[PDB]
């Protein structure tokens, strides 16, 4: 992983890379984020990432990330919101 | 900060020190730890801690945890408790 894509416009369809052959299940809509995995999970993306219609999608990368990780006493709040997300 | 203490028997009261004269509240009951501001927050203790009846007291100590760090991908369940059980 390298960077945080957040959509602003565009649709986007993810479909199974290698471990699957057609269909499978992927998808993100305008504002909802994703490359949600290497915030700290350190670990490869899970699925494949193709466009339909074009599209606007912001880059907060890792380093920036990790670079915005020295400014603590909120970073409790994401890792919470991490957790929960994840969780349920 | 220096330890965590778990309690295993024996009634703890708990009063204001310098900043309260007299009264205010208090309390940790058989098996209800204390010490859970010092986990990450390396933050002074609110209150004084002061037995009742006789204990005994568990001590998992400040540089214990923080070698219990490194075991990780179980700590964020810690740290998801963490957060979960102080907001509420």
């Amino acid at each position: 992983p390298t960077d945080l894509y957040i959509l602003v416009s565009g649709a986007v369809d993810f479909t199974v890379y290698v471990d699957g052959h057609d269909q499978f299940q992927g998808k993100a809509v305008i504002g909802e984020t994703f490359g949600e995995v290497g915030v700290l999970y350190y670990r490869p993306q899970p699925f494949t990432v193709r466009t339909t219609e074009l599209s606007q999608i912001l880059r907060i990368s890792r380093t920036s990330l990790m670079s915005a990780m020295h400014a603590h006493a909120d970073d409790g709040r994401v890792i919470m919101n991490n957790l929960f997300m994840k969780l349920r």
